[PDB]
C-alpha cells in the first residue's frame, strides 16, 4: 500500500460500499417523490459505465489534474454518463422517510454548494487503499446505503441516502474502473 497511491483531482473511478460491495451509480431514472431529480443508487453489478464518477474540486475551489486530494477537503462528484453531480438537500429520501434524499443534479454550469462533499479519511491525503466516508458539506449528512432496495424498473438496486449519523452503510472504498 504505497503511501503515494493517493486519489487525484479529475481522476475517474468507482465508489464501492465497503460492507455491501455495491457500486455508487446513476442513470436516466428520476425520483418520483422528493425533488423529482435524477436518482442515485448502488448496484451489485460490476464494471458498468454508469457507475463511473469523476472527482472535481469543490464548488469554490480549483485543482490540477493529478493533484492529490487531502482528507478534510471538499470535492464534487460528476456522474460521467449524465454530466450531473452527486447532490443533496432538504428533501426526504424516496424509500426511507427518516433519511435525506441524495440525487444526481445539474451540470458544471448549474453546480452549486449543494454538490460539495467533505472527504473523511485518516491522515491527510486520500489513499486509494483506505476506506472513507463522504459528509455533505451543506447539510452534514453522510452518504450512506439506507439498507433498502428498489423494485422495478431498477430492481435490486440499493437506496442511497443522507444519514444524520454514521451507519453500517456509510463506509466507502475507491477502485479504478478505467
Amino acid at each position: 500500500g504505497s503511501d503515494e497511491d493517493f486519489v487525484t483531482c479529475y481522476s475517474v473511478l468507482k465508489f464501492i460500499n465497503a460492507n455491501d460491495g455495491s457500486r455508487l451509480h446513476s442513470h436516466d431514472v428520476k425520483y418520483g417523490s422528493g425533488s423529482g431529480q435524477q436518482s442515485v443508487t448502488a448496484v451489485k453489478n460490476s464494471d458498468d459505465i454508469n457507475s463511473h464518477w469523476q472527482i472535481f474540486p469543490a464548488l469554490n475551489a480549483k485543482c490540477n489534474r493529478g493533484d492529490a486530494i487531502k482528507c478534510g477537503d471538499k470535492i464534487r462528484l460528476k456522474h460521467l454518463t449524465t454530466g450531473t453531480f452527486l447532490h443533496s438537500h432538504h428533501f426526504t429520501a424516496p424509500l426511507s422517510k427518516q433519511h435525506q434524499e441524495v440525487s444526481a443534479f445539474g451540470s458544471e454550469a448549474e453546480s452549486d454548494t449543494g454538490d460539495d462533499w467533505t472527504v473523511i479519511c485518516n491522515g491527510d491525503e486520500w489513499l486509494e487503499s483506505e476506506q472513507f466516508k463522504l459528509r455533505h458539506a451543506v447539510t452534514g449528512s453522510y452518504l450512506s446505503l439506507s439498507g433498502q432496495q428498489f423494485g422495478r424498473p431498477i430492481h435490486g438496486q440499493r437506496e442511497v441516502v443522507g444519514t444524520d449519523s454514521i451507519t453500517g452503510g456509510s463506509a466507502w472504498k475507491v477502485a479504478e474502473g478505467i
